[PDB]
């Protein structure tokens, strides 16, 4: 249920394709389009929709950011080190 | 050092202003501009820069996403419930 | 060759589908994804690529902005009135 | 009143500062933030607001795209050549 647990789950699913979202294969460009569209959706939901809708969009944004981390070999420690 | 720990730290700093980034006062629009500009920076860094640069940009994005959550009263449980 | 001429060409192609890009049918959400992704690409090219590459990305952005105008029934006069 | 005329007006105002918006001085990064935030505003207005509000946001996006062209030395011919 932790951010760290779900991330390790994604690193394993990326070790290989046709089941769960394999954007890692498509690459940075494809993942970047999603990050960018989701950020706009997060802003949109935060402004016009309810808390639940905003939380759903935020989860999609986080998911794609995590996928981008997996695609570039970035770890939670690398990111956390900067969150300070 | 956990995503959950840093988030609770921000919820407290939002209980009041002029010290650490108080975007919560400015509102959703101000935070949204940041989320959107940071997403594009994340994509840019992921494509042209190194792993560390990408991780720094990602941390900035996550920070602003967390701020947006604080501003809208969204909790980690709300978001995590959707990450599944 | 004028912005105004190409726009009127697009308004006609939207009067009906399967030839040239018919995003008007898919709707605002689909065109919005493109505008938001191209905006980031424009920023990216402007920063890391040459003038021609940046011009190509800018043309893609303008095209999708124009499509959004068509999809929402917005005219050049409506927009131009605000450009002042 | 034409896209081409307003653009030539901006090229002259960029020949020098403190009157009309001088982004050109601040550079690509500052203009890029605007392009990226305006694209999200364009999408937002297109989805939730009226035609006029969408037109106003579109005008702001075009203005900044034009400024970006000025800042990078890109001409209308360069862009128009690609719009085909």
């Amino acid at each position: 249920k932790t951010f760290e647990e779900l991330f390790t789950e994604l690193q394993h699913k990326a070790a290989n394709t046709s089941r769960t979202a394999e954007l890692v294969d498509k690459g940075v460009h494809a993942i970047g389009k999603k990050v960018v569209e989701e950020a706009a959706e997060v802003w949109m939901a935060a402004e016009y929709e309810g808390k639940d809708a905003a939380a759903e969009e935020i989860s999609q944004l986080l998911y794609h950011v995590q996928v981008m981390m997996v695609a570039r070999g970035i770890s939670l420690d690398d990111v956390y080190a900067h969150l300070l």
